[PDB]
């Protein structure tokens, strides 16, 4: 239900934990993200900034009391194109048709 809803909102001002990646080096990278672009996260981590690519990589996000694990293959999109993508989601998680 809720998860369905992060794959069209914009993650701006959410908390994010890179948990799997390509690029090895980005596990434990964990921080509030600033900015957001159809191909890549911006965050402010306890240290200092990070920009994460968001294909091929699946972060644990922090909603409305629970904890979800999303990868990145779903909302590397343009925010127009995720709200599509939100609702077939939402059929799919629904077992409704349309």
């Amino acid at each position: 239900l809720q998860g369905v809803e992060l794959i069209a909102r914009d993650w701006i001002g959410l908390m994010v934990e890179v948990v799997e990646s390509p690029n090895h080096s980005e596990v434990g990278i964990k921080g509030e993200v600033v900015d957001e672009t159809q191909n890549t996260l911006k965050i402010m981590t306890e240290k200092g900034l990070k920009v994460v690519a968001k294909r091929g990589r699946t972060f644990r996000v922090w909603y409305k009391g629970k904890i979800m694990r999303i990868k990145g293959d779903l909302i590397n999109f343009r925010p127009e194109d995720r709200i599509k993508r939100g609702l077939m989601m939402l059929k799919r998680a629904k077992g409704v048709w349309i």
